Order: structure tokens, then C-alpha cells, then sequence
């Protein structure tokens, strides 16, 4: 399962420390993490915010040629890196070798 970095794009705008966004955001990334291998190696989902925070939309794809476990693995690898890559942003795309994730505060 190849998890080497390929490309990234980051919002100039960051999630405020403590922002309620953090929760539905993370909660959504796990839906991506757990379900893409089985929803066809490219999968989108969302999470409505509470307490004034926006809704969160994201998409995730795996290298078709990789396995379901290796698809689920890369995304986990990516989820714990996408915040660092983009310094806690209100939206982002990250491309690694075997898998892709994007998240934003609107629909895309
Ligand atoms: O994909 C993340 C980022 O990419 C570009 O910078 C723009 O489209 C932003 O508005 C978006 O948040």
C-alpha cells in the first residue's frame, strides 16, 4: 500500500482553535475512511455542523488496483496527515500515491 506524498492544495483560511467545525469534520473523515473501499473506491459524504459551524463535504478515492484493506489503510494514513499538510485548514485536497481525500465547507 503506497502512501508517499504527491500533491496538495490548502485554503488560506484555518479552522479556529476549538472551532466546532473540528468535530463534524473529523466525524465525516471517518465515514470516508471506513466506506470508500466498499462504495467503489471513490466516495463522497458530508456532516451537518452544530453550533453555527458549516456543513462538511468531502470525497475520497483509492487506487483501483489496490485492495480494500490497503485502500482503507492509505486513507487512515492520510487522515492523520492532512491536517499537518495544510495546517488545520477549512478545506483541503491531498494526493498521495494510492489514495486521495478532499474536504471543504461547501459542496464541490
Ligand atoms: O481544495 C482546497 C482549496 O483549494 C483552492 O485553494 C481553493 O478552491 C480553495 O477555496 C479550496 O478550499
Amino acid at each position: 500500500a503506497n502512501t508517499a506524498f504527491v500533491s496538495s492544495a490548502c485554503n488560506t483560511q484555518k479552522i479556529p482553535s476549538g472551532s466546532p467545525f473540528n468535530r463534524n469534520l473529523r466525524a465525516m473523515l471517518a465515514d470516508l475512511r471506513q466506506n470508500t473501499a466498499f462504495s467503489g473506491y471513490d466516495y463522497k459524504t458530508s456532516r451537518a455542523g452544530s453550533g453555527g459551524a458549516p456543513t462538511a463535504y468531502g470525497r475520497a478515492t483509492c487506487k483501483q488496483s489496490i485492495s480494500q484493506s490497503d485502500c482503507t489503510a492509505c486513507l487512515s494514513n492520510l487522515v492523520n496527515r492532512i491536517f499537518s499538510i495544510c495546517n488545520n485548514a477549512i478545506g483541503a485536497r491531498v494526493q498521495l500515491v494510492d489514495c486521495f481525500i478532499q474536504y471543504e465547507q461547501r459542496s464541490f
